[PDB]
């Protein structure tokens, strides 16, 4: 089933945190995410540090390492530029907090959801698909405020 | 310039090999290739063990490390058989030499090189740009010999 909301993830979104985290101790997380991959659900982990950009892959329930990649950052984002994405993950809510805040603005079934900044505010993008239109949600990830809602 | 045949490259392809092969000690190489990116030539190493493919692409002046990547091999892959393909890479021929004898079959400037197997046999696949045309001649990495012509 592809119901994000009806599935239950061995592996915390915090467990994935802390596996890129303990292997990149110096980079920053720029984005999170959970989405369905054939008959896997997998998390994305993206950070940068000063020269470079790293993305590990992990599967939601067995913890296995998928992908692990790092790649020299563009000149542009260089020397801390990249960095200043990165996410603010301390004291948010849980992804099923977000989940269900988004469903009461907008029924249908969730298909993914990631984590991402802009304006200084790191919000929880929940995907929601209802007949025929793709809908994202964006939360707070603290205040739980539903910040904007696009019909993709 | 975009001949190779009238670069120097301060990185050997042996060097590009080993930095490969220290990082990544239980797998098999099974590819190599030399080609310009933009502005700067890059050597890529993909190789294999029993669980994962690795990729790493660096500088072939300046040694740096401009991709490293882990995914995990297809299920079909997977305990060793990804490794047969690996390259039979003891005792070749330099890339300098294989070139040379692939500009005498087919005149023209060599644009990329590769080292691949098939049949058992590891070739240099040199590929060269004449007029409109491009030409990828495959060499015995070991005997000289030109095994294949095709007009691309
Ligand atoms: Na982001
Ligand atoms: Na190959």
């Amino acid at each position: 089933n592809e119901n994000l909301m009806e599935q239950d993830f061995k592996v915390p979104y915090t467990d994935a945190i802390n596996i890129f985290k303990d292997k990149y101790k110096d980079a920053d997380i720029v984005d999170l995410s959970l989405e369905r991959d054939l008959n896997k659900f997998v998390y994305t982990v993206e950070g940068v540090d000063d020269n470079n950009e790293y993305k590990m892959k992990i599967d939601a329930n067995t913890k296995d390492v998928l992908e692990d990649k790092t790649e020299k950052l563009d000149s542009e984002d260089l020397n801390g530029v990249a960095r200043k994405e990165k996410l603010d993950l301390n004291d948010i809510m849980t992804p099923q907090q977000a989940m269900e805040i988004a469903l009461k603005e907008q029924n249908g079934i969730v298909k993914e959801w990631s984590l991402d900044k802009d304006l200084d505010v790191t919000f929880y993008k929940i995907r929601i698909d209802k007949d025929k239109n793709e809908y994202d949600i964006k939360v707070d990830s603290k205040k739980g405020t539903v910040l904007k809602v696009e019909k993709e």
